């Protein structure tokens, strides 16, 4: 079967703003407004998957932990698990290896349009704030 897991955590900055990968720092993918922690799927545990990938997607030392929301849905012949974790702080700039560098933005205005549309089920909840 076709199934893939994803665990992410919105890093909280020093100004109630979270650092998320958006249009990279100088890339073309402007609709890549996503978060770190992806790839947890690999072969980790529901708990170590994020905690492990966290170091891989942050590399820094941030007071980051707890989950904000987690959901598991499967598309017509596809299985996508998206876990959203809550973060409270992060020292310096987050690097790890998420993919496309981001900037400290206000999560109160998340972009469900810029980020993957099929991945709205998660944002549809928080987006409505
Ligand atoms: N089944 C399913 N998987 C999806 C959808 N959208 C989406 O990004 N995914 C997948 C692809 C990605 O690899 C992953 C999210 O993190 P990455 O883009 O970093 O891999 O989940 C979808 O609509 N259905
Ligand atoms: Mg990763």
């Amino acid at each position: 079967m076709k199934k893939l897991q994803i665990a992410v955590g919105i890093i909280r900055n020093e100004n109630n703003e979270i650092f998320i990968t958006r249009r990279a720092a100088d890339a073309h993918m402007a609709n890549k407004l996503e978060f770190p922690g992806g790839k947890i799927e690999m072969g980790e545990t529901p708990e170590q998957a994020v905690v492990r990938e966290l170091q891989e997607e942050v590399g820094i030392t941030p007071q980051h932990f707890s989950l904000f929301e987690k959901l598991e849905y499967e598309f017509p012949d596809r299985h996508i698990t998206l876990w959203f974790w809550l973060v409270e702080r992060w020292e310096g700039e987050p690097w790890g290896k998420e993919g496309q560098p981001g900037e400290w933005m206000s999560l109160v205005g998340l972009n469900a349009d810029d980020f993957p549309p099929a991945n709205e089920p998660v944002i549809a909840k928080l987006k409505r704030l």
